[PDB]
């Protein structure tokens, strides 16, 4: 019959399509051409973003150096400040240092008139401090008086052309935090001379001393945020090139999903009404190719990121977390996508159907063994949260838990519960139960049995 | 007849239960309600220690700052004072950044008279020191005359409102310790804005100078006790909430098991009288549900741990540890529980019915390995204890070897045993054996045949 | 046949043996107190040793603090001079430390006199440098002229009762290495107060500068030696009872011994001359009993270090190394010997007969693959060895690739060779194929092969 | 036939051969001799250059110490300055050491004449600053008027005989970097009195300021170049017998492959003709010995390396990279052929054949896993590069992902991602699937997978 035939051509090897009709496969040269392309794309923009990034985080570094006082490298976390004279010195060391960078700086800075924020009135630098409307606290007499509105005293300072800051007062008392806002702009040289393009880079720096604890431990922070500027091609033709072989990619296989769309149509019509049995919802989804569903996704991701990364290299998006993740995830679908030119051998196609026959069985598992992990994390947070700094957080504890069943940092945890003996024999003697029972379990039999199930798998494979 | 028909209802599922009576099964409700409203309140109270417990690490960090002399991050195990003069100016900085708290500090703390604890007389600060009665001790003639007595000789300091200690003289022979006693309160303004219950902390100081050892060394050592008290509910609510669920869970478990104990013993007696053959223990266990065990334990833990928390939130208990370990494992125990959900569809019951039947061999095994693994505990601990960091005690020795099986910590602990040669070549040597055999032994064998456990009950699981 | 029925008696399990004959296992009973009683032993041993090793330590610490010139707590291996005012202030530092010992030490030391060691005439510090008899060396003009000879020029200090050192000139040019040799006694106050025994200290101090390596950085190293001397039971008969139930154990493992040789004599004689046929060595073999030389092993193992023991509790020997090895190997010795016992019962001999059976192929495969392991420790050891601190030594290099089949400190190996890219470009990518290779190779199939051996074993136990 | 008995002589065990024909295995001995011989080599090779190396890191750190101002060990990789003041002060103190280095330094080091380098005219010591030819930058009103071309700035310095550099003004707006040349020479006494060999070593130490990357921070960095040279056997004799012996081993592998491929095409002519049937191209690789193939590998790179070693070790060379690692690979190449001497006896024949047979699938498994991991590095690369220490570079991305996937380092990547929460929300919830799913994927299913091929081939190769 005719639509036994075309049935017949459909589901077909490539090399069986060759040898039937001798048509070139040309669309898996087309899918090779798409997975170099995206790969040198995605390479090219790594390249550039490590740069900048390089540049960014050298130029912070160099700011924490020049604007903070007594500041050492690998001690961002622990900076602060305890007393009244070393935030007074902390705050005064940052202006003193900003209103004399010129001669001091090793990197040609320039200040930027106006760049205080919305807190300044033209200024380039504010000095700003915020506390309580009201806030009279009395810890002996137990008055808490307190009004939640947030006041706002900034100070406006302006570096000299080519000291009332001195006169600050604070109100640690009521104090929630003190900032300091700057804007410095510089040229990025190593792009001058590699690439002649002439890239501005402008960072806003934001000191802060935080005080929102209120337990008398005030943090010190230095932030950074960068406005890149063109200052008075290949990469857009790849781009281009790039989106026009994803788009011709998507319509192939789109229409190649139609196209067995219509067959299925076809042979369901004909079988409920010729010959009366009903057939199942698994014969409609045999019809349909997840390669193909794979294909389109990593086309519709890849021209999506290279549009945002056209808006990008023009400086007018700076937004490259969601086009990261859009090109890499695309170019990690195509990557994956080569398996099916590997299933078309079956010396391959053993190893790959036997993932897929096993697939079922350990997401079966998963989710058996999903319920035991939740309810040991959140044991684990509610017990050894106090006592442990890996189990401060949910995730933090989700994240130790799992780097304990595949064998990494288990003697810092327990050495960890034993330095500080958790302040309890029993809060001890419960890590250590909790700790041994947990890695025991799920070591010796949840890893064993997903083995057992991948090798069952493999010998049903292989002895049909 | 009327007994097997009985007996029948028994051990059917819950859906062909339902298809015999049309009863709704509510129980199944109730206890997925049960594990909803057990671990939201689980999360709440751990939010709520958690800043609790941030609130108390960062004031104590600030004290550690404010009234350790010379003070640094990273530093509490190895602070120490090596001369008369460290530990006079040690003492005498902790004594005079005291008498200047409300200038220099960041925080509002205000004095607590009479705070200076039982040696105290009413004074804020004690400060004592504690030497033998006798203590003529000459290294050089080998006299030891010594009265074992503690004489404790204390100096009451208090704050100025609104310098005899500078004539301290310490008893270095005979000293035991020297102490300082203080207490801050202060008030949480996190908690005024945010939850609006003003919180009034109470920290009591500790400073401790200890020379029990007598090894020319002193650690210092800061600690601190915190009294939460009220200054002059959804949560209390919730509690009773979860408490009737329990409650209510553990009367219907309760009743289950009854009425499987009265159908085991019409069983029983209908079995050894009728036909006479004499029946098992085995017969009598098939009749329990562990389930319902688990389940009415999870609800007791449940209750237990909840009036607790109900006693706490209250500020009359500070008891948090036992507390939160009842909560942790009620939690823990029903996230398990949702096993026997999980275990009336076949495809996860394969998995579930091949760990039940692979457990005993495990636990069979598990006695097997634990003559060896104790061995080696202990010649590990008596050998290399001396010379390394990680065999110091038995229970470090454990945690070490069970890292070791695990693969982590490997090339730590053999390069501290390369580092030092553990000054003696046959030391080395037995260490270089030991850890070979040790780690090879348990890896290569042990481990394997775990998994070879795992898989033969698998396989006997699969093909009945 | 009386020998046949002799022979049955001989390999019948003990319970057999108490049905035929009715005997009580005595000797089983001797068997585990005698394991009790070593435990206990050891333990003991274990925590008298832990408190003398404390004790040392923390002196060493306070010695260390006291008499290197700005010494830091975790700097021991970098601590070094590099100048000559740096090595002539550490040199007079440490000296006038010691004069001035009493009034500044937290610890109560007392001067040793003449305990300046050979060099000392009497004095109690001897401050000595080595230099060569004629050390010429002209590194402009290629000038070696050099007498091997070592002139050992010695100045001696004494401390007050109840400056000639500062007239000190070096060498540098021929200097070998400064040494400073004093000794200090004291009394341990913890063994006085808690287990009323006087326990004398003598510490004899040895501050090394070494020029050895003549490379222009000179190493300060501080190291003591202890001799404990009690100064003007229990134990001793724990340790008589330890000895007189090993002894004990080892005649009647020694009797049981030579009955099992007579028994197989005689059956040797009697089947070579009444049947005619030749029988092998492995019938020889089959009637001795393993765990019988294991005990007896373990007996005299255990017998050393009582005797080594009870020699050092009396401060006669001070060798505890050989003493704890011989404890440490008995006691685990004894407590695999428990698998004895364990083998008794069927299920349990399920899994020690596995192991059995896959011990022979296990140590096939460990011979297989120790050539390919070596050959990978010498081939690191040539090329990375220079270029990888992990590499520096042979022993160094084993343990670095046991612990990486292992799966532990891998990253931090490839992040050393990336960090300092090897100072060459081959390098680096030979260490990339190096590691790659050895850890693919060692990881997915000599572990999947063991893994392989031991659940082939299983499967042949499980199914005969 | 003449042929089949010829054939049958071929591919005989050398136990056959000796059976039949009584011929001592002299080509076994060899391989054994050359497999000891070779590996002597490698041992003495590698404790000369030990020796080389530890000198040459002492000296150099000794150089960081004198010449590196507030230099501390530790901190290579973050020293730098980050003001112009920094920078004078560090250049003018290392230029002020060297000048009185006779005076300070504990190593016995001379000038050297002429040493400064090619930018010095005869002075030991150039002090040279490179900037660009023309660089006024102006972040202000974005101008970057810029010549590329690079000017050389030097100032010569030579040593006193038995300050114009104090003048030098830098040009930071436009500086390249700044570089110290000078040598030092010295005399290893260590070899003269251990070996007797007088070595005469040569520094060359170059400081480097490097400004490439004009972002305010300035890294500065020591390099030593060495020279040694003899001033004014045995190893030869043993390289001279490794390279006969290798030559030997040769000359015998080359005229038995000979042999075989002589046999191989009589048996290919008789065959095609006299039989008529074609045979394929697997007949003929039958006829090859793949470790004969090994052995004249070892044996060419072995005869390399000596030479190399040779020219090394009479200071013509000074290339030791290459000569190691030709070395280091025919070591492990002999240790690795050591398993055809394993394959003669059954035992270990099926472990070697399990090998063989298992060998294919997994290099078709790794195939298949390849495309998975590296879309997985490409993935990580793009979106984690710019917030991941360990995900910078693309090499760096795949060792950690490598550590990863065998368990190592898993909480340290966690937690670098949770630290700095990535900034943003949207890039640690990525982070949290991306590091999930290939854990779990890469080691629950993919290494389950290399079991079960290995398990696999093993139970073909046990149940033929
Ligand atoms: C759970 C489902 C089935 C899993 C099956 C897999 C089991 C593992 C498989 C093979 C065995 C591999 C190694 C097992 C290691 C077990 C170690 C147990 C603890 C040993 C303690 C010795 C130190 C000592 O004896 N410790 C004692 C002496 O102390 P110390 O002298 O060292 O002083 C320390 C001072 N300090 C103040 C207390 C810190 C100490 O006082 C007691 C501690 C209690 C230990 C808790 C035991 C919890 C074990 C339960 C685990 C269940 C799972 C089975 C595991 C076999
Ligand atoms: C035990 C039950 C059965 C278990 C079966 C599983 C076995 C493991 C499976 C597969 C093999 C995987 C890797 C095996 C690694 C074995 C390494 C052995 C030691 C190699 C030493 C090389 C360095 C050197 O050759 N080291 C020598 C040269 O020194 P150096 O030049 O490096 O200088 C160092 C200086 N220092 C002062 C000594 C520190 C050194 O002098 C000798 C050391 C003796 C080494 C002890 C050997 C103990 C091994 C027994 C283990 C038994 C279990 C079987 C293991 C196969
Ligand atoms: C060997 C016997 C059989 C064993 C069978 C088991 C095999 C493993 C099983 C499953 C697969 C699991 C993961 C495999 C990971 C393989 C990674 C290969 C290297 C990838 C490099 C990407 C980074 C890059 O592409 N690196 C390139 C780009 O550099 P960059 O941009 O990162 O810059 C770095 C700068 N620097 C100065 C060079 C440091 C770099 O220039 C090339 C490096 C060469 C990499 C060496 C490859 C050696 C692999 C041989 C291993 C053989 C064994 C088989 C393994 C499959």
């Amino acid at each position: 019959e005719d639509l036994r035939r075309r049935l017949k051509y459909f589901f077909m090897s490539p090399c069986d399509k060759f040898r039937a009709k001798g048509r070139k496969p040309c669309k898996l040269m087309l899918q090779v051409v798409k997975i170099l392309v995206v790969t040198v794309q995605l390479i090219l923009f790594g390249l550039s973003n490590q740069l900048v990034v390089t540049f960014r985080e050298e130029n912070t570094i160099a700011f924490r150096h020049l604007f903070l006082l007594g500041y050492s490298d690998g001690s961002d976390d622990t900076f602060a400040a305890y007393t009244q004279e070393q935030l007074y010195q902390a705050i005064f060391y940052a202006v003193d240092q900003y209103l004399i960078l010129p001669e001091i700086s090793l990197g040609r800075y320039a200040y930027v008139r106006g760049g205080g924020g919305p807190w300044a009135n033209g200024s380039a630098l504010a000095l700003c401090q915020r506390y309580y409307h009201r806030g009279h606290v009395d810890p002996a007499n137990d008055t808490f008086d307190i009004d939640p509105r947030v006041v706002t005293d900034c100070i406006q300072v302006d570096p000299p052309d080519r000291a009332s800051y001195k006169n600050l007062t604070l109100k640690f008392h009521k104090l929630i935090n003190v900032t300091i806002h700057f804007q410095l702009k510089t040229i990025n040289l190593q792009s001058l001379i590699n690439n002649e393009i002439p890239d501005c880079y402008t960072f806003s720096i934001l000191i802060t001393f935080d005080n929102k604890a209120h337990s008398g431990r005030i943090p010190i922070r230095l932030e950074t945020k960068t406005h890149i500027q063109e200052c008075k091609s290949f990469r857009l033709l790849f781009d281009v090139v790039v989106i026009l072989t994803c788009s011709l990619s998507f319509l192939l296989c789109a229409r190649s999903l139609l196209r067995g769309f219509l067959l299925q149509n076809e042979f369901v019509v004909f079988m409920w009404r010729r010959r009366g049995r009903e057939i199942s919802l698994w014969e409609r989804l045999e019809f349909v190719n997840g390669w193909y569903i794979l294909l389109v996704t990593s086309d519709v991701l890849t021209i999506s990121g290279t549009v945002m990364k056209i808006g990008i290299e023009a400086k007018n998006l700076a937004s490259y977390d969601v086009c990261s993740i859009l090109l890499g995830t695309s170019t990690l679908l195509v990557w994956v996508g080569v398996i099916r030119y590997l299933t078309f051998f079956h010396k391959y196609n053993i190893l790959i159907a036997t993932l897929r026959v096993a697939l079922p069985s350990v997401m079966r598992f998963c989710c058996c063994v999903a319920v035991i992990y939740l309810g040991y994390c959140f044991c684990g947070w509610i017990v050894l949260g106090p006592y442990h700094v890996k189990f401060r957080s949910l995730s933090m504890v989700s994240e130790c838990l799992f780097s304990l069943i595949n064998g990494d940092d288990m003697f810092v945890t327990f050495a960890a519960m034993q330095a500080q003996q958790g302040h309890s024999s029993l809060v001890w003697l419960f890590s250590q139960l909790y700790l041994y029972s947990f890695i025991s379990l799920f070591i010796y039999m949840v890893l064993s049995l997903f083995i057992a199930l991948i090798t069952g798998a493999y010998d049903t494979i292989k002895h049909p």
